[PDB]
This record gives structure tokens, C-alpha cells and sequence, in this order.
């Protein structure tokens, strides 16, 4: 129910890594990565580009595994 999710807050270009302006918190659907792991994934590296408004999905970080 109100479960927030990790959404691109801009566009996140491929192998860029993931500083906390990048990332906004938001209730969306599907649910993503927990909001609660945004300091967790400050560096990690996206394998894709992502647009803006896309929840990033565990799929998508390099190394993430929760």
C-alpha cells in the first residue's frame, strides 16, 4: 500500500553514479528499491540510462543486492 520507491528524480545517464540529487522518494506501482536504501545506493552505477520519473527497479543498480 504505501510502500515508497526510489524514482529518478532526473535523468540518470548509463554508468553514472547515483548522488542524492538524482533521487526522489515517491509512492508508485510496480514497487521498486525501498526508499529507506537511497544513502545505500549514493555510488553504485546503473546499468541503463534511466528517465526521468522511472522507479529504479533492483535489476537495474550494479552490485545491489538487499
Amino acid at each position: 500500500a504505501n510502500q515508497a520507491s526510489v524514482v529518478a528524480n532526473q535523468l540518470i545517464p548509463i554508468s553514472t553514479a547515483l548522488t542524492l540529487v538524482m533521487m526522489r522518494s515517491e509512492v508508485v506501482t510496480p514497487v521498486g528499491i525501498p526508499a529507506e536504501d537511497i544513502p545505500r545506493l549514493v555510488s553504485m552505477t546503473v546499468n541503463r540510462a534511466v528517465p526521468l520519473g522511472t522507479t529504479l527497479m533492483p535489476d537495474m543498480v550494479k552490485g545491489y543486492a538487499a
